[PDB]
């Protein structure tokens, strides 16, 4: 029936099955690297009130009220499953009593934690305005919370979205990519940035309305789904700025060289997007992560740094030149090398491991890689 793992500084339930996707309650392992980060930066940003939209097993939740200064947790599963495997992990990892109630628990100890059986477009609309943070962790695509999550979450609040729909985000289904996030998809050597560029621009979009604008507090890609977390700005100027940062995408496959045009609309044929050309992150903010990612204990440290320094040393220019595949048509560390002693700037990403973003046009980085 049950076996009982740890995360982090979470002890929990998750159903014994064949695989992921055949337990009555979903519990994916290798998402806890995403739940690291998270925790990382939550530990930073200290939001006080925060939401796990789809809890699942609770474990999300579980950690924020364990490893955040989150003061009020709220947890919530449509499945009447989930809602008990919930209401179980967080009395494993907290003591007191849950006063529990039809489809809807609560505990005031040290943290309150708020358990919930809803559909999360109903809670969030029920909670106008009403956190700091909120977390959508959806099965693939994270579309049919946003629109509500923009309207539940403070207008200074912070938004964290997963997207774990690579098919439509990355390309391969340029349809599907167009009726739910509105934009016109790239695939080949950079749908990994596109993809997440993509994600954060249509949250810009559907921000805007509520006179709302975002800042990018970190946004990246890692085992095949997409992570934004965005910081919302109250105010028509902030959202006017924010549509601003909007752009497309111009790209050549016989050659790998793209061209970016900022505005809401593009001017020219063959146009890919829209997407964010805004930066991918706020390096002050990541550079603390990093810091006290060291002074944490994650479930995947190791990674967890290694992923959050990458990320820390790299360059915030949108896109990237992908030695493996214009070699197609030397080592990345000596194309780095040597594209910086002619005064270039130059990093590796971690969109790609054969990936460099440089501040030199197309033409200098295809004679610098033949020389
Ligand atoms: N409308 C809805 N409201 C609330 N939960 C929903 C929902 N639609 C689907 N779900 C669900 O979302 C799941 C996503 S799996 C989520 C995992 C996670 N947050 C973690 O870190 O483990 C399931 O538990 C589930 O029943």
């Amino acid at each position: 029936e049950l076996i009982e793992v740890q995360e982090g500084k979470a002890k929990i339930l998750i159903p014994k099955a064949e695989s992921i996707y055949d337990s009555p309650v979903f519990y994916n392992p290798r998402m806890a690297l995403n739940r690291d980060i998270v925790v990382v930066l939550l530990n930073i940003l200290n939001p006080k009130i925060v939401l796990d939209a789809l809890s699942a097993t609770g474990i999300r939740g579980i950690r924020f009220a364990l490893e955040t200064p989150a003061e009020e947790v709220w947890l919530n599963d449509i499945s009447e499953d989930a809602y008990e495997l919930m209401k179980r992990n967080v009395m494993l990892n907290f003591d007191g009593e849950l006063r529990e109630s039809k489809g809807r628990a609560i505990l005031k100890g040290e943290k309150t934690i708020v358990i919930n059986h809803d559909d999360a477009n109903r809670l969030m609309a029920e909670r106008h305005r009403y956190f700091h943070f909120i977390d959508l962790d959806p099965f693939g695509s994270p579309m049919e919370f946003l629109d509500t999550a923009l309207r539940s979450a403070k207008r200074r609040g912070i938004l964290g979205v997963t997207a774990t729909d690579g098919a439509p985000l990355c390309g391969a289904h340029p349809r599907a990519c167009l009726r739910k996030y509105l934009a016109v998809p790239l695939r080949g050597e950079l749908c990994h940035e596109v993809g997440t560029r993509i994600l954060v621009g249509v949250i810009a979009r559907y921000a805007a309305k509520y006179d709302l604008g975002i800042d990018v507090i970190l946004a990246y890609y890692k085992d095949h789904y997409f992570r934004a977390f965005v910081k919302l700005k109250d105010g028509a100027r902030k959202g006017d700025e924010t549509l601003e940062k909007l752009g497309y995408i111009y790209f050549d496959d016989k050659t790998g060289k793209f061209e970016l045009e900022q505005g809401f609309l593009p001017t020219r044929p063959n146009a890919y997007g829209p997407v964010w050309l805004g930066p991918l992150k706020d390096e002050k903010i990541v550079s603390k992560m990093v810091k006290e990612a060291e002074s944490l204990s994650l479930a995947r440290k190791k990674q967890a740094l290694k992923l959050l320094k990458m990320i820390d040393q790299e360059l915030d220019i949108p896109l990237f030149y992908d030695t493996h595949a214009i070699g197609r048509r030397k080592k990345v560390e000596e194309i780095i090398s040597a594209l910086r002693e002619q005064g270039y700037e130059a990093t590796r990403t971690h969109f790609s491991p054969t990936g460099i973003k440089t501040s030199a046009p197309y033409e200098v980085f295809i004679e610098t890689i033949k020389r």
